[PDB]
């Protein structure tokens, strides 16, 4: 995993449940409590997933728990470091825009594969978003869709239509339907 999102993940995890529970975790996989981590540089997989099942321990929270309020959180982390890709004006083509994004990150940056996010038009006022990954961060996901809302100021509902795993890959496919409408019909 990239250190740009491994990075956001280890102070969101300090946002939500404060100081102690992460200098503790990450002391238990064996990092500095105060590693400043690169933008650049490889986090191994598992480390991350040691470090957020110790979160898990020391809060009670089940971890699928954990991901689900680090992925809203996150957003606001990420857009904050990262912010040359959230400047847009609409949520949906932010959304829209999204695959085009990880795709080009999984072409120009060494060691990284962000997951597919294939989103479709369904009705004037919704997009159905596919994630498809090697990895499994269902909750995430959808943590982080939700976190877009708020950042955009656009309310949304989120519904998840399919969950599946299929030739190795984790799918979950969401519908998100937005308050006010943002597509037009118009002849082919
Ligand atoms: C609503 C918008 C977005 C969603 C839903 C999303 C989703 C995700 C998820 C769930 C992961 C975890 C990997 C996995 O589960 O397969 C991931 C990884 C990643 N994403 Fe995004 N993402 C979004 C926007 C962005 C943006 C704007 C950037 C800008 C650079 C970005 C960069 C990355 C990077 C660098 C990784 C790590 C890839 C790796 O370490 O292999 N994402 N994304």
């Amino acid at each position: 995993m990239k250190g740009t999102i491994v990075g956001t993940w280890i102070k969101t995890l300090r946002d939500l449940y404060g100081n102690d529970v992460v200098d503790e975790s990450l002391k238990s996989v064996g990092w500095e409590p105060d590693r400043v981590i690169t933008p650049l540089e490889d986090i191994d997989d598992d480390e991350v997933r040691r470090i957020f099942a110790k979160v898990s321990e020391k809060t009670g929270k089940n971890v699928n728990e954990i991901w689900r309020e680090v992925g809203r959180q996150n957003f606001k982390t990420f857009s904050e470091w990262f912010p040359s890709y959230f400047a847009g004006r609409r949520l949906v083509n932010f959304l829209m825009m999204m695959d085009e994004v990880h795709l080009q990150l999984t072409k120009m940056i060494k060691g990284a594969t962000p997951p597919r996010l294939i989103a479709k038009p369904v009705a004037k006022d919704a997009i159905e978003m596919e994630y498809v990954s090697k990895r499994k961060m269902y909750d995430y996901f959808l943590g982080f869709i939700e976190g877009s809302s708020k950042f955009f100021k656009e309310e949304i509902s989120v519904e998840e239509v399919e969950r599946g795993e299929k030739d190795g890959f984790s799918r979950l496919k969401v519908r998100i339907k937005f308050k006010n409408p943002v597509f037009e019909y118009k002849k082919n």
